[PDB]
């Protein structure tokens, strides 16, 4: 309902987290699960590609078609573009309903 | 200069004619050349099949382009199309220049 394909096997959900890693133990034998752990943390790239199957519009109407443009007039800041801070921000929701076909 | 593109051999030029089909001559000679001609014209089908090739668009930029549209809002009659007569009619003059690129 909120729109995108349904799924019964979707992309399977990738887990992840820092193996744990315990701080100096005891020197002396605690049943007690160590709760002292090295403060740490990961980072690194990530990278997902996609495949997509389009399908071509064959339009034999005459008339030339709605399309999606940036609208000519000159503004301060490019619209889908950093500002002078370096904040990138998308202006306006983009749908794909542009292209006409009869019924 | 007024655009297009400059050819040393461009297409040639068709010329067409309705060959002359003279009325009943005088039964006795005359030697000036016959002046009185059955009035006929022709009409029949054209076909000009020409084939372009393109040079598809391969841009990097990152923000959304300037593209040709019809624009959305309601009209009285559609842009390019025949108006309540049977009127065709261009409504602009529209050009190629639209898509940008890195100089």
């Amino acid at each position: 309902l909120m729109g995108g394909f349904g799924l019964k096997h979707p992309p399977p959900q990738i887990l992840i987290k820092n193996t744990p890693v315990p701080a100096d133990p005891p020197t002396t034998f605690n049943q007690s699960k160590l709760n002292s752990f090295i403060t740490q943390y990961s980072t690194g790239q990530v990278s997902v590609e996609i495949e997509w199957e389009l399908q071509k519009e064959n339009s034999k109407r005459w008339n030339p078609e709605i399309q999606y443009t940036s609208n000519y007039y000159k503004s301060t800041s490019v619209d889908f573009a950093v500002n002078t801070e370096g904040v990138y921000s998308e202006p306006r929701p983009i749908g794909t309903r542009y292209l006409t076909r009869n019924l």
